[PDB]
């Protein structure tokens, strides 16, 4: 369990960080579906995990859960980092605050320093 | 940290601590399988309380369980509902609560 | 076998009429708990029908979609009517529409 | 009641209007995984993004009643309901979508 905690713990970082939009995600679940909804309405592109596909789907939630504090789906990343769940992303959206998240992120990953 | 805090101690504070909320059924769940074995238990309902979303946060990072209900006993991890029900079944149970009692 | 789905709407109409405030839901839902939250919070009095937790829980969707238009939970029944879902609920009781017909399940 | 037998005939006449018609949502993970899969197999396949349609909550509880399903994506072939997106998938792992899409080719039109 340790070195398999410490490998989880791991592979979930680096999904996190894996594209400009990251999304911890569940096949049937409506929150996860808002979030989507969101980010298609903003122009988003952005990469799903849905973790109820993943063999280890069930170890990666809880790396999630001991690494973030949000244990629960959806669970939303930008430019690799913590935005929280639907909540959150709702009320980016209603304040107008989604797109300068995405904006900014993009221009800090464009064309980045080799050093 | 403040909640981890007050989580800990929460946890601590009685021989079964189920951190629930009101609406949940898998809570309910727990508690009718608690009480139809005679268990006495502390609840807290983190729908109730102001600081109830820290809380389950807290909860997360430490027992990497994100959901309630958050079951312990005699101050040690004991998972969710299905944790609880299947340990039950399989008569693990019992044991743990007279030891906490 | 249509008669599994005949059995199912049966099943379904009688549940539906079982009680004041009836809500088709599932177990882990976030958005079927959104709307028992708030039938408590307003003080209402309601049964809920967990189709996750039944062998014949995906029949009854069916039915439930055949029957009503809406195949999703939540699925909400108020003195036997069909009223909707989580978001048709939170608008309709942004907008004083949901108390009145609380109390008229009740008078 | 008027409205109802409308909103009906309005998702019947869509669901043949083209050899392959999926009822579906931008958003949708499952709409999009059965989009990449028609294309994938060279359908021939119109879209009716429910989320881009005035109408598109009618039409989707009249896709409820009519067909029993209350979710997207929503996939007829030839004028025929299969499913959604698990159902399509099942069949093209049964290798039984190609020879649905064969058929319903033998005619521009759906008969
Ligand atoms: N407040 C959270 C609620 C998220 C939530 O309740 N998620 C549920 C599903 S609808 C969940 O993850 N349950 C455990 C699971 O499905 O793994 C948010 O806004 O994202
Ligand atoms: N498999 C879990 C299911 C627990 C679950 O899904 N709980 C829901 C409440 S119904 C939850 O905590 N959802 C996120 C939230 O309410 O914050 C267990 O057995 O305990
Ligand atoms: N707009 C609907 C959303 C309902 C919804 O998306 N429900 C999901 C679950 S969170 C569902 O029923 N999915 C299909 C299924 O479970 O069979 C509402 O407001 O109630
Ligand atoms: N098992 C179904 C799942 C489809 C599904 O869950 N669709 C979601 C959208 S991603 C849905 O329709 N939710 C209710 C709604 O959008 O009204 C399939 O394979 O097609
Ligand atoms: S499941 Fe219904 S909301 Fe997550």
């Amino acid at each position: 369990s340790k070195q398999e905690l410490d490998a989880a713990l791991k592979k979930a970082k680096e999904l996190a960080s894996s594209a400009p939009v990251v999304v911890f995600s569940k096949t049937y679940c409506g929150y996860c579906n808002r979030v989507k909804q969101l980010l298609t309405q903003v122009g988003a592109s952005y990469k799903v995990v849905e973790l109820d596909e993943l063999s280890d789907g069930s170890q990666l939630q809880s790396a999630l859960a001991h690494w973030t504090g949000r244990g629960t789906v959806p669970n939303v990343f930008i430019g690799g980092k913590q935005i929280g769940g639907c909540d959150t992303v709702v009320e980016k959206h209603q304040r107008n605050e989604l797109l300068p998240l995405l904006q900014d992120a993009a221009a800090t990953a464009k064309t980045s320093a080799q050093l």
